[PDB]
């Protein structure tokens, strides 16, 4: 129920559902390349609801989930594959919703796509979106894929497209139809949108989620719209803060940003500490970290740092600004409104 600060995460380990959830925190950080002043909160299980400013459109964004997964068979001789019953549930729950809905909606599932034949557990973060139009009773699915490929040189010949499946599209489209077995709705043409080394897929997905929402509010890129600011945001979030799930829930339902508490800085430091002990000498950075954690706890206590503790901190300034540790300290200091550690700690100090 707590997404801890994964220092040293750096956007290539790849995403996982927890991280992605944690990234959802950015949707209402005004100072964020992912900010959404296009949606309001609305007053459907497993999804957060969003009203459109500037529109009639309704937007449901599902909480990411370790079970939102489809497994396809690369061999075409094989059964096309499977979907978790949970994803199938959500699909059905979506159609059940839409049958009663009067205002048009767009549904957003981050899910994972993977080959089951191959022993290699190649799990691919990928995005499903189902829009529903009640006047048409139309339900159009799209899958947004971040490994665009399609290279002329490494294109699958049609015949071999017969021999080999590159994606779950078969099984997925099957699952959607099953949800609609009533033949109560028209399913629009299932398209797959592709674009855009491999480990980047998930962060792309998250960006797309933003886009899909913004577009939805408004309607309707040569390269690198995954802006570095975007990446700085994602990295700093996954890497440096300590979020509870309750916090994120509350954030997305009350439409509030989630300011960085001091405890977040403290935890971040401690985790940095553990990880660093595993790998300026090591004992040096560990002494710095220790000392600093102590000071911040004493602040937390509301106690005044001793002048002595401060002078202690002053050489550790050099040791705590260095590189990685430095960037952690820098993130949090940005988010506490302090120019330096010396600045932050200078008040509430008891002088001899
Ligand atoms: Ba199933």
């Amino acid at each position: 129920s707590i997404y801890p600060p994964e220092t040293s995460w750096e956007v290539n380990k790849g995403m996982n559902s927890s991280r992605l959830h944690k990234l959802y925190s950015l949707f209402f950080d005004k100072s964020s390349a992912f900010y959404l002043g296009d949606d309001v909160s609305v007053l459907l299980t497993g999804a957060y609801g969003f009203q459109s400013k500037k529109n009639d459109q309704q937007i449901f964004l599902f909480r990411p989930d370790s079970d939102y997964v489809a497994g396809y068979h690369v061999d075409a001789k094989s059964d096309a594959g499977w979907v978790n019953d949970k994803l199938d549930r959500r699909l059905s729950e979506i159609s059940e919703f839409c049958s009663k809905a009067t205002q048009p909606a767009t549904f957003i599932l981050p899910f994972v796509e993977m080959p089951t034949d191959i022993t290699k557990g190649v799990q691919h973060q990928v995005l499903l979106t189902i829009s529903y139009d009640p006047k048409s009773k139309q339900l159009t699915p799209t899958v947004y894929d971040s490994i665009g490929r399609d290279t002329y040189s490494e294109s699958l010949s049609s015949y071999f497209k017969g021999k080999y499946r590159t994606t779950c599209d078969e099984i997925l489209t099957q699952s959607i139809e099953k949800a609609i077995k009533s033949t109560d709705f028209t399913l629009g043409k299932f398209t797959r949108a592709a674009y855009n080394t491999e480990g980047n897929c998930g962060s792309y997905t998250f960006r797309t989620i933003k886009e899909v929402i913004s577009s939805s509010a408004q309607g309707t890129t040569s390269n690198s719209y995954l802006t570095s600011q975007h990446v700085q945001d994602i990295e700093s979030c996954i890497k440096y803060r300590n979020l509870g799930v309750v916090d994120i829930e509350s954030a997305l339902t009350e439409g509030k940003t989630l300011p960085v508490q001091l405890s977040e800085f403290i935890v971040a430091l401690e985790d940095y500490g553990k990880l660093r002990s595993q790998q300026y000498s090591k004992t040096a950075k560990l002494t710095a970290v220790e000392l600093l954690i102590g000071i911040l706890n004493d602040i937390k206590g509301k106690n005044e740092i001793s002048e002595s503790q401060y002078d202690k901190l002053v050489k550790e300034v050099d040791c705590l600004m260095d590189s990685s540790l430095g960037k952690l300290v820098q993130f949090h200091l940005k988010n506490l409104g302090a120019e330096s550690l010396q600045k932050l700690v200078l008040p509430c100090v008891k002088f001899d």
